[PDB]
C-alpha cells in the first residue's frame, strides 16, 4: 500500500529529493484549484505553518488533510482535464468579445446608469470546482432578472412541481403573448417573465414577514455560491421602487385576476420582488451560483446539497427557453445552453454537468441582453461541443475540453465470475487490497464463493494465503463462516 | 491478443466455445446477428455447413474484431443491456393498459389499424437492439418525416439557407393558427406551413420521381437499410383529402415564402408522398438513433448527416415536436420527439439511443396515448431528462452504468475518507446529505475503518457531527470499539466507550 500522500509526492517530484513549496502550489493551481478554496484550506494553513523545501515526509504533512481533493486534481481526473488549454480559449473568447462595443447601458435608474461601458468579466466555476476569470469579475453589480430562476428554484425546492405551476405556466410565450399576461387558464406563461417573477415571489416562505423572507433567500443564494460574495444594494433597491409603477399595475392585476395565494398583502410582494431584483453578485460569486445549478444542485466548493434535483432541472428547462427576454427562442436554437439575462447587464449561464459561468458587460441590445455576453455565447458554443443538442462522439471541428479495487471485491463479494474475468482480461491486479488490507480472495472465501476461489487460484494464479488486517487468511475466512469446502481446496495449498 | 483475449472472454472456461455459447454471448449485448457490422464473423459462422477452438473463433471474428472487443468488454452505451430491457418492458407492459385515445378515422387506410397494436423498438448508439409489442408491422410516417427532410435539407444547403425560407422557434399555444411570424416566414419546420416549405427546398431543379428517390435513398441510409416502404392507399386518400393544406399552400405562395421559381402544387405533391412514407418500430428506431448518434447510423457506421443537420432538428423537435403538446412534453420528458397521426412518436434519448413507438389511437392533442405514457414514465425511471444531471440524479437509474453508486459511495467517498483520515472529505459529503453508514462487502463503516485506524478527528465528526451509529457490527461482529481496543487507539477507545451501554 505505497501512501496516497507519497504516490502524489512522485507525481510532482520528477525525480528530486525535495519540492520546493513553489512548484507544488503552480502545480496545484494548474489545476484550476484556487489556494483560496475552502476545500484546501487545511492545507494552505499547514503550508503557512511551514513558516522553503519540502521533502516526502513534509509534504506528506501539508497535503495529507486535504488528500483526497488533491488525488482527485493531480490524477489530472477533473471534468476539465487539462484547464490551463481551456482558459486561454476562454481569454480568446473574451478578448475577442471585448471588441463589440454596441448596446445602450440602462439609465432607467442612476445606479445602472453609474456603471462604464467598458466593464466586462467571465468568470468560470466547473462542477469540481476549477476556477477561471478574466476581465472585471470582482466588482459587484446587482442581480436584476437574474435572480428569476434562482427565486424559482428556490420555490421549487420548497414546494414542489405541482404546487408552484397551480400558479404559473411552464410554457415560452411564443411571440407577443408577453402583453397577454395571462394564459388560457389565466396564469403567467412561466416564471421568467416579469408577471411569473412576481407570483413566483408570493409563494416563497409564506406565512411570515417580508424581512424574514428576504433573509431565507439570502441564506440561500449564499449557499449556493459556496460563501462567496452575495450583496444588497439598497441604494438600486429605492429607485426600483419609485420606477417600478408599472409592475404595480401588474400586482394590482394579478391581485384581481387571483393569481396569488389567496390572502397576500400585494404591495408586500412587490416590495420583495424588487428586494430581490437588487441583490448583488459578482462574477465570481454567481459564476459559483451558476455551477451549482451545473452541478445537479450540489454546491462545488463546499459539497452541500443546496436544490433538489427537481428544482434544478425545472430551473434549467426554463431558463433554455425563457430566458433571454425575446431572444431565447433564437438563443435556444444557436447556443442552446440554459442562460438567463438581467438589465445590469449579466448573463447567467449553464453548462450542465462542465461549468457554471457568469459573465457582465452594462451595455444591452435592443432586447435587454449583454452585448458582449451575448457575442460570447455564440462564441463558446461554436468553439466546444457545448450545445444541447451536440453529440459527445461526432462533434465536427468543435474542441471538447473534457476499475477500482473495490470494483473487484465487490464481484468477489456476489460471486460473480464473469466480472471477474473480465478484470482478470482488462490485466488488473487481482491481489490489491482494500483499506481493511482485504482481497478478492478474502471475500470470496467468507462468501463461499467456489467458483470464484477456484477461478482466483487456478487462473489468475493468486497468491492463497494473503493476510487481513487482522491477520486472517482466506482459508481462515472459509472455516469462520462454514464454507469447508472452500476451506478444504485452500488447505490444498497448505 | 484480442482476438485471445476475447476468446477467452466467451469460452467461460471451457477451452472450446459451442457455436450457440457464443450467439447467445452476443444476443446478451443487444448487438442482433443481423448486425451490418458483423456480416464477415456471421458469414464465417455459417460454414457450420463445411464447436469452437482458439484457432477457429480467431478467423471468424478476426474482421469484426474492433466491434465485438468493444462489445464484450462491456464499453457499450448501455453495458447491463439485459436489464435495461427488462425495464423497457416493464414500462411497456404498464402504457398498455392506457386504453383511451380515437383512431384517426379522416382518412379509411389509417382508421383500418385495430387501437390495440402497440409497439417499442430501442436501438442505442451502439448497435444494441430491443423490441415489445407490434413493431415489425408497416405505418406511415406522417409528421414523424419533419424532422427527417428539414434534416436532409439543412445536410445539404447548411443553417442560414434553410432558415431564410422558416424560422426556428414555437408559436405559442394562442397562435397555433397564425401560419406565419413577423419575419413572414413559418415558425418552424414541425407545423404544416413550415413543413410544406422545407420540402420545397429538397433538391430543387429535378423533378418529383427524383426528387422521391433522393429522400428515399437518404431515409435508408438513416435506417441502415432497414425497412421503408410505401403505403400508394394512404397516400392517395392523403391527396385528396388533404385540401387544407393547397389552401395553406396557396397562401404561402401569396405570401413569397417559397424559393424564386417553385411550382406550389408540385410541392404539396411532394409533401403527401413523404407523409406516405412507411416504416416499422424497428427500423424508425435506427432512423432515430442516427439522430441520437450525431449523424452516424449505428448499426453500419456510415456518416448519413452532417453535425449541423442533426443539432438543428433534435432542438427543434425538443421545442416543436410534439403539437400543442410541445411546451409540456419539453417540461417533463425533456426529449427531442416528433409525433404523428398514425401513431408513431419518433424518440431521441441524445448519446443514447433513439427509439420509436407506435399505438393508433390519439389524445385530443394528436399524440399517441400509449407513447406519451411511454415517455413520461421513461423520465420517471431513469435520468435521460435533458437537463437531468448525470452525477447527482437522485432514485433514477443511469442505464450508461452499471449499478456500483455504492462503489462509488463506498469506492472511495465514506471508507477511503475514513481510510486516510481525510476529515474535510467526509464533512463535505455529511454536506452533500449522503448515507454516511454506507456498508462494504464486508459490512464494514466508515466508522470501523477510522477507529481500526485510530483517526480521532474523523470519529468525532462521525460521532458528534453526522451522529452515525455508534455500535456496528462488522462481518465477523467487532463494533468499531473493538477495533480500537485490538490495535490500540486509547484514545480512539476512549471516545467510544461513552457510547457504550
Ligand atoms: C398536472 C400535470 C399536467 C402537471 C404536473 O405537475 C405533472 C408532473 N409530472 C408528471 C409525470 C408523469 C405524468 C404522466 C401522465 C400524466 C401526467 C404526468 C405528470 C404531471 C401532470
Amino acid at each position: 500500500l505505497p501512501s496516497l500522500e507519497d504516490l502524489l509526492f512522485y507525481t510532482i517530484a520528477e525525480g528530486q529529493e525535495k519540492i520546493p513549496v513553489h512548484k507544488f502550489i503552480t502545480a496545484l493551481k494548474s489545476t484550476g484549484l484556487r489556494t483560496s478554496d475552502p476545500r484546501l484550506k487545511e492545507c494552505m494553513d499547514m503550508l503557512r505553518l511551514t513558516l522553503v523545501m519540502l521533502d516526502k515526509d513534509l509534504f506528506k504533512k501539508c497535503v495529507q488533510s486535504n488528500i483526497v481533493l488533491l488525488t482527485q486534481a493531480f490524477r489530472r481526473k477533473f471534468v476539465i482535464p487539462d484547464f490551463m488549454s481551456f482558459t486561454s480559449h476562454i481569454d480568446e473568447l473574451y478578448e475577442s468579445a471585448k471588441k463589440q462595443s454596441g448596446g445602450k447601458v440602462a439609465d432607467y435608474i442612476p445606479q445602472l446608469a453609474k456603471f462604464s461601458p467598458d466593464l466586462w468579466g467571465v468568470s468560470v466555476c466547473t462542477v469540481d470546482g476549477q476556477r477561471h476569470s478574466t476581465g472585471d469579475t470582482k466588482v459587484p453589480f446587482c442581480l436584476q432578472s437574474c435572480v428569476k430562476p434562482l427565486k424559482y428554484a428556490i420555490a421549487v425546492n420548497d414546494l414542489g412541481t405541482e404546487y408552484v405551476h397551480r400558479y404559473v405556466g411552464k410554457e415560452p410565450s411564443g411571440l407577443r403573448f408577453n402583453k397577454l399576461f395571462l394564459n388560457e387558464d389565466d396564469k403567467p406563461h412561466n416564471p421568467m417573465v416579469n408577471a411569473g417573477a412576481i407570483v413566483v415571489t408570493s409563494l416563497i416562505k409564506q406565512g411570515v414577514n417580508n424581512a424574514e423572507k428576504f433573509d431565507y433567500v439570502m441564506q440561500f443564494l449564499n449557499k449556493m455560491a459556496g460563501n462567496e460574495y452575495v450583496g444588497f444594494s439598497n441604494a438600486t433597491f429605492q429607485s426600483e421602487r419609485e420606477s417600478g409603477d408599472r409592475n404595480f399595475a401588474i400586482g394590482y392585476y394579478l391581485k384581481e385576476k387571483k393569481c396569488f395565494p389567496e390572502g397576500t398583502d400585494m404591495v408586500g410582494i412587490l416590495d420583495f420582488y424588487f428586494q430581490l431584483c437588487s441583490i448583488e453578485v459578482t462574477c465570481e460569486s454567481a459564476s459559483v451560483m451558476a455551477a451549482t445549478l451545473a452541478n445537479g444542485g450540489f454546491c462545488p466548493i463546499t459539497g452541500e446539497r443546496v436544490l433538489s434535483p427537481e428544482a434544478v432541472r425545472n430551473t434549467l428547462s426554463l431558463m433554455h427557453s425563457c430566458g433571454m427576454y425575446d431572444f431565447s427562442g433564437q438563443f435556444a436554437f444557436h447556443v442552446g445552453l440554459p442562460a438567463k439575462s438581467g438589465v445590469a447587464g449579466g448573463i447567467l449561464l449553464v453548462v450542465p454537468n462542465v461549468m457554471g459561468m457568469m459573465c457582465w458587460s452594462p451595455p444591452l441590445d435592443k432586447m435587454g441582453n449583454s452585448v458582449k455576453g451575448i457575442h460570447f455565447c455564440h462564441d463558446l458554443v461554436s468553439l466546444c461541443n457545448f450545445h444541447n443538442y451536440d453529440n459527445l462522439r461526432h462533434f465536427a471541428k468543435k474542441l471538447d475540453p473534457r476499475k477500482s479495487v473495490i470494483n473487484l471485491l465487490f464481484a468477489a463479494y456476489t460471486g460473480d465470475v464473469s466480472a471477474l474475468r473480465r478484470f482478470a482480461l482488462s490485466a488488473m491486479d487481482m491481489e490489491q487490497r482494500d483499506y481493511d488490507s482485504r482481497t478478492a480472495l478474502h471475500v470470496a472465501a467468507a462468501e463461499g464463493h467456489v467458483e470464484v476461489v477456484k477461478f482466483l487460484l487456478e487462473a489468475c494464479k493468486v497468491n492463497p494465503f494473503p493476510k487481513d488486517r487482522w491477520n486472517n487468511t482466506p482459508m481462515d475466512e472459509a472455516l469462520h463462516f462454514g464454507h469447508h469446502d472452500v476451506f478444504k481446496i485452500l488447505q490444498e495449498y497448505q
